[PDB]
Parts: structure tokens; C-alpha cells; sequence
């Protein structure tokens, strides 16, 4: 019986620092790269408990029990508005939860948001109360405990710090929460530890740190959930054709133990897929899965929750967003392939049939595009994965019929077929594609002001 890996989700509203954080445990530059200057996916990250603890050092003494954990698998997540669904998603993956919080902006929506996925969900969490080092005459030490660096700060500076936490306290418990400073707490079922942080200078880690591995093993023993059992369950994060691996998806196994023999169930863009892996590929610890810096490692298995890489025949046209499911019998095989299909259906997107046609990469993609377009009024005729086809541009041509503001294509991190592109050059029908949410958006709106002029 294997110890498991909790899954500890990042969760928090734009720019408050999630990202930042994960790059400062792993010593990487995810957030430097990408795209827009945004997190638009999931992402998963082994941190394994040597690291931990280096990181911790003494302060591993903060918590009483023995920490017995093999690791933490940290998932981050967008916090612009759009990505809910994803935000949903991690948070329903986690053992622990994160929440970040710009000390200095305090709440903002996704803040609030977040906090109703985690009751939504039940998820226990910690505050990483983050960008102390924004306070006035704040002294920055790199990597230091938040109880050593507090010693160095002015009297100015500590007033101001309690002042935002007091602020944070009061919105916690407008929320219905009791909370407070982390060495301040007393009970730690029934009170919200606040961890005050520096992401981006290391500030604070090393407590932050060890309350997740002190919180999250305190869960998984309450639950006696601390033994992995039972066959492999994760969730689809993207599909890669890789030289010398072939077609493959990069997944998040968060039950279980995946077997590189497993035969294994998983949402397809057509229609369910059955197969059998021949290889298992782990990235290296400390290496964000889909921002990886070095190649994956060979594997035999995969005990939850870890990010891995699937090689197997037929995994071209396997769906992100959607369950991989292991499946050792036939009956196994027919329950799964429901449970794909429930998840793939529930994703429902609102049509008024006089509107945009809206194609994305991965489910996720999809959800976000489609909840901005309908914050802003703009009326969404179809909304499916995969490129745009011949047929997209046939019913954007029938809507331009009668409205040419929304007879329009919309492409998230997709492609045009070649056929497709033919008949729209030859209609006259726009076609948008780009890997940036609210640039994609502003450019379908530059068009729309522009052509009224
Ligand atoms: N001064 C300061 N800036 C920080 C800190 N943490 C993050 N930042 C900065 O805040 C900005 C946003 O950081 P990100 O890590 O991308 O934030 P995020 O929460 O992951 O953002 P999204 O995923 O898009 O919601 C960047 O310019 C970071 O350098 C911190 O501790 N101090
Ligand atoms: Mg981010
Ligand atoms: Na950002």
C-alpha cells in the first residue's frame, strides 16, 4: 500500500501571484513564458518531500506530527474571470487547497469565487496572503521564513501588515470563515491559517510549506484516505504528437495506480476511446507538465495523484478536459465509457442561433471562450471542439445571411482546414484564431467597431 501524493490546487484571482509561487518552489520561469501573461490551463507539479523539507528546515517543526507524505502534486489554475470551469476543476481535484490573495488588493471576484468552489467542494485550504513585500519599506531577505523576516521590518511596516490582515479576517468571515494568522491559530480544523508571503522573493515559503504537507496529511488521515487503491482515474490536460513517442496525452492520475499495460478508456473528440498503453513517461520533479524544461522519464507505474505521459495506439484524437479511465474487464470498459460521455455532455453552452461560431483546443478552452462571449452580450451560435470545418463556415455564412456582425468564427488555439479556409475566403466570412482569451476577444470587437465605421 502506497502513501498518496495529495493534490494541493492554487487558487486565486488575477495576478495575485499563484503562478509566481509555484515557479519559486520549483526555481522555473513558467509565468515568464506565458502566452499573454496569463495562466490559461491546469498545471501539475511534483514537489517531492525532500524538497520540502530542505525548503522548511527548521520551521518543519512548526507542525507536531511527522510528516509521512511522499510529496505534494500542485495544481495551478487561471484566475482570469473566464477559466471557471477550470477553477472548478481543481478545486474538485484537490486533497488541500491554496488560496492566494494579493495582501495589498485584498478580495477581489475570483477571491470570492474561489472560496464558493472550496465550500463547493469541501476542500480544506490555507491563505497565502501574498506580495507582502509591496508594504511600505518593507525589508526583503530572499528565502527567508515570514517569522525571521518579520524581525527585520519597522514598526510601520508591521502595523500595516496587521492592518491588511485584519481586513482579509473580516472578509474571510463575511464569508463564513474564521481565520487568522498562521502561529496565531489554535484550532486548525475550525480556523483558516493566513501564511503572509513574498512569491515572487520566497518569503514565507518555508511555513506555507509545511502547513500544506501538515493540513493536507491531517485530511487524508481524517478521510482514511492515505492508501492508494483501486485502478487509475485522471483527467485529460493535452494531447501531443511527440517525436519518438508517438501520439500521447499528458494526464493528471488523482486515484489509483496507472500500469503501463493498462488498458484504459478516454474522452475523444468522435467518440470514446479504448486502448492499451505501452509506455508511461514521468517529467522530472519539479518540472510543470506542461511547461517542462527537460524530457519525461520512463516508468512502469504511477501511484496517485501524479502527472504523467500516456503513450498508446489511437491517442490522435483524444480530447483534453476529458476522464482517462482504467479499465481492466469489459465491464469496467462499458461504466467508463458513460462516465466520459457525462462529463463531455454536460459541458452546456447556451445558443441563441443567430450568433458566433466558437471552436477551442480543450474543453476548458472551450467553457471560458463561451462564458466571455456571453458576459458581453455577444450571441453564440455553436460552440464545439476541434478546427474550424468546412461546416463552421457554412452556418457562420447562414448567420452572416442574416446578421454579419455574428456571422463570425472564433478559433481558441486552433486551426483552420484548408477546405474550410477555401469556402471562407470565397464567402467573405471571418475567421478569428488566437492562444490569448482576451485578445481573441478584442480583436472580433475591433473588427465589429471598425466595420460600423
Ligand atoms: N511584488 C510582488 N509581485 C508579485 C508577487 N507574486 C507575484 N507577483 C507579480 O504579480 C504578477 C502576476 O503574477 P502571476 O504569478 O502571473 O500571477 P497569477 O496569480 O498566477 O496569475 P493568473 O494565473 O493569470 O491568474 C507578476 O508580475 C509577478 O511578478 C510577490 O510576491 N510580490
Ligand atoms: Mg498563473
Ligand atoms: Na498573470
Amino acid at each position: 500500500k502506497r502513501i498518496r501524493q495529495p493534490i494541493i490546487a492554487v487558487l486565486g484571482h488575477v495576478d495575485h501571484g499563484k503562478t509566481t509561487l509555484l515557479d519559486r518552489i520549483r526555481k522555473t520561469n513558467v509565468a515568464a513564458k506565458e502566452a499573454g501573461g496569463i495562466t490559461q490551463h491546469i498545471g501539475a507539479t511534483e514537489v517531492p518531500i525532500e524538497v520540502v523539507k530542505k525548503i522548511a528546515g527548521p520551521l518543519i517543526k512548526l507542525w507536531k506530527a511527522e510528516i509521512k507524505l511522499p510529496g505534494l502534486l500542485f495544481i495551478d489554475t487561471p484566475g482570469h474571470e473566464a477559466f471557471t470551469s477550470l477553477r472548478a476543476r481543481g478545486g474538485s481535484l484537490a486533497d488541500l487547497a491554496v488560496l492566494v490573495v494579493d495582501i495589498n488588493e485584498g478580495f477581489q471576484p475570483q477571491t470570492i469565487e474561489s472560496i464558493e468552489i472550496l465550500r463547493k467542494y469541501r476542500t480544506p485550504f490555507v491563505v497565502a496572503a501574498n506580495k507582502i513585500d509591496r508594504i511600505k519599506g518593507w525589508v526583503i531577505e530572499e528565502d527567508e521564513p515570514f517569522l525571521m523576516n518579520i524581525k527585520k521590518q519597522d514598526q510601520r511596516a508591521v502595523q500595516e501588515l496587521e492592518t491588511k490582515l485584519w481586513e482579509l479576517i473580516g472578509k474571510f468571515y463575511e464569508f463564513g470563515f474564521q481565520a487568522n494568522r498562521f502561529d496565531r491559530v489554535q484550532n486548525f480544523t475550525r480556523e483558516l491559517a493566513i501564511v503572509p508571503i513574498s512569491a515572487k522573493y520566497g518569503i514565507g515559503i518555508a511555513e506555507l510549506l509545511v502547513l500544506i504537507a501538515g493540513l493536507s496529511q491531517r485530511y487524508l488521515e481524517e478521510k482514511l484516505k492515505i492508501e492508494v487503491e483501486g485502478p487509475a482515474r485522471g483527467t485529460i490536460l493535452e494531447v501531443r504528437e511527440e517525436p519518438g513517442l508517438g501520439h500521447t496525452i499528458d494526464v493528471i492520475i488523482y486515484d489509483g495506480t496507472l500500469h503501463k499495460d493498462d488498458t484504459i478508456v478516454v474522452g475523444g473528440k468522435d467518440k470514446a476511446i479504448v486502448t492499451k498503453i505501452r509506455a508511461l513517461l514521468k517529467p522530472k520533479p519539479l518540472d510543470e507538465i506542461r511547461d517542462p524544461r527537460f524530457r519525461f522519464d520512463y516508468v512502469d507505474e504511477v501511484t496517485a495523484a501524479a502527472g504523467v505521459k500516456i503513450a498508446a495506439p489511437g491517442l490522435e484524437e483524444a480530447l483534453a478536459g476529458s476522464p482517462v479511465i482504467a479499465a481492466p474487464t469489459p465491464e469496467d470498459v462499458e461504466k467508463a465509457k458513460q462516465e466520459i460521455l457525462e462529463q463531455i455532455e454536460r459541458v452546456v453552452i447556451s445558443t441563441d442561433k443567430v450568433g458566433v461560431i466558437v471552436k477551442a483546443d480543450t474543453l476548458g478552452s472551450l467553457e471560458a471562450l463561451s462564458k466571455e462571449l456571453q458576459e458581453k452580450e455577444i450571441p453564440i451560435r455553436k460552440a464545439d471542439v476541434g478546427n474550424v470545418s468546412k461546416t463552421d463556415v457554412m452556418e457562420a455564412l447562414s448567420v452572416k445571411e442574416e446578421e454579419p456582425k455574428y456571422g463570425v468564427i472564433l478559433g481558441f488555439n486552433v486551426k483552420v482546414n484548408e477546405d474550410a479556409e477555401e469556402v471562407a475566403k470565397a464567402k467573405d466570412v471571418k475567421i478569428f484564431v488566437g492562444n490569448v482569451i482576451y485578445k481573441l476577444i478584442e480583436d472580433y470587437e475591433e473588427w465589429v467597431k471598425e466595420e460600423e465605421e
